[PDB]
């Protein structure tokens, strides 16, 4: 049982937001706003339909007319980038939640993925383990393209990948572990990770010579 | 005040979960129980910390003891699958919320974290870079708590966890890094990464290398 709110609403740094929740009756109910970083801990951002819970900043504003209430944040920014909710809190214990609302914010610079590549470490070596590990890390937008070589040939088969996920700057995160034996380490000259963010390749390489 | 929220809850068709919220001045708080099943409108389950709202059951119980508040759930179906997260009002102006326990039902066997940890690379080095990279894969269910220290101190600085997601063989991964410079490493005779899990806590170590 849900509230009506719109799902999506784009804007740019600077604009400003305006997220409702009609519905009939809304005005019985004191109401209230959470945010959701795409994933995490949600944030009371508003409560009693006009206050600002401490900590939080003074560019979200809330109010109400009769059917509706609204979501004012004057100076949207990218770190606003989250999901936004309306709880609505009527009188007989009942509370109810719009499906939520998207705030994608525009013009985010595409930005280059950092990639790095990392050989097994001693103690796994010491263990009869060697693990690569390939950090794609402050790309965006969200999708990246993985490859393994070994020394000329394509790793197939060894492979697993993160799925993008959101740091903490608007800009995401994914990996890539190939397994093998210390037998297949220290054998080719080396091993690579190829990385294709969206125009651009990166290729970055290890060899067994591991240093101590 | 840190609220201490666990990761997952896999109960058997049937036993009764035991979520819990213990953060550091539980007294003061009036605890909310927010459940939110695959994105979705969350729904509150428990108030006031044992008041329910209106059309909810009472297979649904919530409670205080000094620093615990802990949240009940009798003849767990697969329907009561989510997120549940705890709100904590801090009296006065502020809240504060658990971080989530993704309750599961079993439906595949609970799979520990394989961590392991790698220092800088001998290339990153030249590149005056160096990367802490803590790799977690193969968990069952999917949720992780990662931790860092740095001669047994904590570091929030830097450290960018990924998001679990479904690697090829239906278990998770995940990952965590942090971002220092080459003098830091070397400054530190120890580092430490720390995963813990749905029961099962673990931390694997590496210090620094030299060769030359």
């Amino acid at each position: 049982y849900e509230v009506t709110q719109p799902p999506s609403l784009s804007v740019s740094p600077g604009q400003t937001a305006r997220i409702t929740c009609s519905g009939e009756k809304l005005g019985d109910a004191y109401v209230c706003w959470y945010q959701q970083r795409p994933g995490q801990s949600p944030v009371v951002v508003i409560y009693q339909d006009n206050r600002r819970p401490s900590g939080i900043p003074e560019r979200f504003s809330g109010s109400s007319s009769g059917n509706t209430a609204t979501l004012t944040i004057s100076g949207t920014q990218t770190l606003d980038e989250a999901d936004y909710y309306c709880q609505v809190w009527d009188s007989n214990a009942s509370v109810v939640f719009g499906g939520g609302t998207k705030l994608t914010v525009l013009g985010q610079p595409k930005a280059a993925p950092s990639v790095t590549l990392f050989p097994p470490s001693s103690e796994e070596l010491q263990a009869n383990k060697a693990t690569l590990v390939c950090l794609i890390s402050d790309f965006y937008p969200g999708a990246v393209t993985v490859a393994w070589k070994a020394d000329s040939s394509p790793v197939k088969a060894g492979v697993e990948t993160t799925t993008p996920s959101k740091q903490s700057n608007n800009k995401y995160a994914a990996s890539s572990y190939l397994s093998l034996t210390p037998e297949q380490w220290k054998s080719h000259r080396s091993y690579s990770c190829q990385v294709t963010h969206e125009g651009s390749t990166v290729e970055k390489t290890v060899a067994p010579t591991e240093c101590s």
